[PDB]
């Protein structure tokens, strides 16, 4: 209802029943399921659009979150922007990979075999290895989305895909949605001149699918939703009435410029910092591993009552 | 001075720099010289931005077009969004790599050995092996930009470097660039707030700086500029106007929903069609292997004359 007005993303009742399929084969074997959503939505301007109000994230959080809840023994749907960070991958560029590798002869018995200096990519192989045994195990479903549109239905059919698990399913809502969009009845259908002068748009509010989710989508399930914001004076305010509104669980709250090292988790009735050390940002370690130890925990006694 | 309004990206000294000593050195060879721009730009629209109006562009024509080119002896300048379409790797997605190259067993002697089914990665061997020639030949330098201010200030530094080469320089310019701005004494200083009502944004024109690049920082440089359009009925005309209006050599026009199989190039007095074949669709051929090839020989001719 809400949802019709936005068209619907290619192959969308395909990925419903590819996602429902994922979570009852994990659900059977007693396993917990976390939808990840991760990187930011963007909507049109136009028909024929060459232009998008983009909201940005670079996918970091997310692909560094789906890593640490993959170690933790969950499940995993990953509903991410296309072409945003990907688990594993995203310490790898481009540039790393094509300078560091090298083939060590031609392709023989249909095998290409390829060598690198293990300085060149530290942590290269251990990759490989978490991705595949995700994979061998059907662990790991990744979903891709682009427009806020596709972003909406998929939501929607992830929270149907997860409903029968109960309070064992988690969402983990990390994505940067579209706050504002432009109806397909008042878009101008070409391209946008230019030479016409300044840029006047109204942009209508997007509705908040947080309340649908809670009260009627998935009302068992454990919620956590995230709270950006660039001013540090009222944050937390911002955090307890998200709280207040929406009658989820759990809000990992964060600060534009300070969102790699530190969070806070607020609930109704309390707050929890987390911050990275100087003894632990030497040691390897992400804030990531840090907000899934501090979730999975809750996420027990949760389930327990 | 139309530059000044926009902040520096950080280290644009430093690059420029390293694009003037670039560029020295294959002109001192005689070699051809090409700064391609590839993907497109975004504006903020607060202080601490949250949000970006981003132009459309993968980056998938740019970074085929600095393949062809280097494959037709240029040294090539890549100036290029970051993360978007980078030359040789984009045809191996995150997805497609991470599932198919296998440890051959663990790191030796400081050697990591990978191995994978050829039909897995096809062409991958070749890939690394044209990025390493160029590496090598010093052809190829790649700088990031993500902002229309960073943009803007990294092309009148490349063209500052390139502006010693007289003729034998050629500028491509495949860009998507944002048409409108907010300055940066209309933002406001924190995050929009969505239940605040509609968005209502008036955004200034981006002033148009293909005019001071052709009349003032690289005046004797081969200039093609590429024209979108949505609407097929004026795509002439505007491509025409085009050259009227900045007085360069070439415009390479294209309309949105067709670009991967179809482009015109237009001068002052003629159009070429040139159109992807049924019989070099299949034998693997890229648009941007003929524009290329158009190119150059027109390039060849503007050199001798
Ligand atoms: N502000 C700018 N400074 C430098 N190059 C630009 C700028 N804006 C566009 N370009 C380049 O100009 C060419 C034309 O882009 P295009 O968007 O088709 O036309 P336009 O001149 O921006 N007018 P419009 O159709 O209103 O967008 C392309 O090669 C772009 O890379
Ligand atoms: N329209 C939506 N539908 C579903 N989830 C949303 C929507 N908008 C935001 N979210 C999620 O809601 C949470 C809050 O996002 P956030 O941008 O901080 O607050 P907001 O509710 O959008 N209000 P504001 O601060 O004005 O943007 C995050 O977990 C987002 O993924
Ligand atoms: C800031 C963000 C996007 C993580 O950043 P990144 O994807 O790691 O660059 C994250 O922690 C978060 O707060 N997400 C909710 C964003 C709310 C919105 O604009 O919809
Ligand atoms: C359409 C485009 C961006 C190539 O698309 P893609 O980067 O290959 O997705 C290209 O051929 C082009 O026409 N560039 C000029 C875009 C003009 C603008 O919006 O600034
Ligand atoms: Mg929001
Ligand atoms: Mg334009």
């Amino acid at each position: 209802d809400p949802v019709a007005e936005f068209p619907q993303p290619p192959g969308a009742a395909r990925w419903a029943e590819v996602m429902a399929r994922f979570a009852a084969r994990l659900g059977a074997q007693g396993r917990r399921v976390v939808l990840v959503t991760s990187g930011g939505t963007k909507v049109p301007l136009e028909a024929r659009p060459v232009r998008f109000l983009d909201n940005f994230s670079s996918g970091r959080r997310g692909a560094t979150s789906a890593e640490a809840f993959l170690a933790a023994g969950y499940g995993v749907l990953f509903l991410y922007r296309a072409r945003s960070a990907f688990p594993y991958a995203h310490r790898f560029p481009p540039q790393t990979w094509l300078s560091a590798l090298r083939p060590s002869g031609p392709a023989l018995s249909g095998l290409l075999s390829l060598e690198a200096e293990e300085n060149a990519l530290p942590g290269f192989a251990e990759a490989l290895r978490s991705y595949q045994e995700a994979a061998a195990a059907g662990t790991f479903l990744v979903v891709e989305f682009t427009t806020l549109a596709d972003y909406l239905h998929l939501l929607q059919a992830a929270a149907q895909a997860l409903n029968p698990l109960g309070p064992s399913a988690m969402f983990y809502l990390a994505a940067a949605v579209s706050d504002f969009y432009v109806p397909v009845s008042e878009m101008p259908e070409h391209k946008i001149q230019s030479s016409g002068g300044p840029l006047q748009i109204t942009m209508k509010m997007v509705p908040k699918l947080l309340s649908p989710l809670v009260k009627d989508w998935a009302p068992k399930a454990f919620i956590i939703s995230f709270k950006l914001e660039t001013d540090p004076a009222i944050v937390i305010n911002r955090a307890r009435k998200a709280l207040e509104i929406y009658q989820h669980q759990v809000v990992v709250a964060n600060i534009l410029e300070s969102r790699q090292s530190f969070v806070l988790i607020v609930t109704k009735d309390s707050e929890t910092k987390l911050l990275l050390s100087e003894e632990e940002i030497e040691k390897g370690v992400e804030i990531e591993e840090k907000i899934v130890d501090n979730l999975q925990s809750r996420h027990t006694a949760f389930i327990g009552d």
